[PDB]
């Protein structure tokens, strides 16, 4: 066991091995606080998350589990992972709090896409990076949800990662549901990436909704009100009526919406903000479109080990859902180094 140093950052009690040195504060919120450090075991500049009362309710607990688990199993270039995760407790008894240590990225895009605009070239990278991380995320059966440009790290490199995955198991989430659809699949990730692609290629937010329903209205005005086979999947009969009370607007022409970009990339677009998500284009065949030719290796897109979320559906004690964090701090073994 390490030997361990403590401090105040901000409001919040800080105690970490002394391998992670300098901690200045990154943010905090209902996630918990972020410090980035440096760790002079590797030399690398980490971020370390301290989890805001990890174990004070069920929810929380679950929660705790919930992350460990993901982060400890995400094993790619292009997806968040887990350097280290330590307790300063000694015992489970005292067991209190957990931090979870990754590597530091230089800037979130929503930094770079306000600060710059972004030469096709650089769309191209980007997008591909998070399609071929969403690739490996959706072959373990697991959905981000919160998809957006906050939640996506990149360094001076241009490399890419995808980070903090939505716990939940706004302008970029599917349309199904804003209509509340329970029934999501894996493309409403898709849909995400269509809204950041676009917003990349033009420096504006495509649909700066308001709410719920300004929202769908400003979904509906470009890609056009559903056709009959689509309506034809919708059980909810307020979803049916609402839908079928409004002015019908027809599919606007992508390429007169976005004039100017690269007819490759108006075609991928096309394909991903596709109202039907039984019809939107899947990770793995947008990876395949010509927008990525540029970079698709398909030796190098690879998928990930099958990932057990059995847990998801159990009914635990605070104290079980702590213990079962515990013992995944303590089986933890860090990457090669
Ligand atoms: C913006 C730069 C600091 C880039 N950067 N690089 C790595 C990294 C990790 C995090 C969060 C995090 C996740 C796993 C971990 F084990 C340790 C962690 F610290 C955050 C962050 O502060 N996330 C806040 C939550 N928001 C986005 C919803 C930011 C990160
Ligand atoms: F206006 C819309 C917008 C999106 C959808 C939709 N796309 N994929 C699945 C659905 C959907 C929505 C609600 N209920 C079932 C299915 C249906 C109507």
């Amino acid at each position: 066991r390490p030997t361990f140093y403590r401090q105040e950052l901000n409001k919040t009690i800080w105690e970490v091995p002394e391998r992670y040195q300098n901690l200045s504060p990154v943010g905090s919120g209902a996630y918990g606080s972020v410090c980035a450090a440096f760790d002079t075991k590797t030399g690398l500049r980490v971020a370390v998350k301290k989890l805001s009362r990890p174990f004070q309710s069920i929810i929380h607990a679950k929660r705790t589990y919930r992350e460990l688990r993901l982060l400890k199993h995400m094993k790619h270039e292009n997806v968040i992972g887990l350097l280290d995760v330590f307790t300063p407790a000694r015992s489970l008894e005292e067991f209190n709090d957990v931090y979870l240590v990754t590597h530091l990225m230089g800037a979130d895009l929503n930094n770079i896409v306000k600060c710059q605009k972004l030469t096709d070239d650089h769309v191209q990278f980007l997008i591909y990076q998070i399609l071929r991380g969403l690739k490996y995320i959706h072959s373990a059966d697991i959905i981000h949800r919160d998809l957006k440009p906050s939640n996506l790290a990149v360094n001076e490199d241009c490399e890419l990662k995808i980070l903090d995955f939505a716990r939940h198991h706004r302008w970029y989430r599917a349309p199904e549901i804003m209509l509340n659809w329970m029934h999501y699949n894996q493309t409403v990730d898709i849909w995400s990436v269509g809204c950041i692609m676009a917003e990349l290629l033009t420096g504006r937010t495509l649909f700066p909704g308001t709410d719920h329903i300004d929202q769908l209205k400003l979904i509906l005005r470009l890609v056009g009100t559903p056709g009959a086979e689509l309506l034809k999947k919708i059980s909810s009969e307020s979803a049916r009526n609402y839908i079928q009370s409004l002015t019908q607007m027809p599919k606007m022409n992508f390429a007169n919406v976005f004039i100017g970009a690269n007819p490759l990339a108006v075609d991928l677009l096309e394909k991903m903000l596709v109202l039907d998500s039984d019809k939107r284009i899947t990770a793995a065949q947008a990876l395949a479109h010509a927008y990525f030719a540029q970079y698709h290796d398909p030796d190098d897109e690879p998928v990930a080990d099958p990932y057990d979320q059995s847990f998801e559906s159990r009914d635990l004690l605070i104290d079980e859902w702590k213990s079962l964090t515990y013992d995944e701090v303590i089986s933890f073994v860090p990457p090669p180094l």
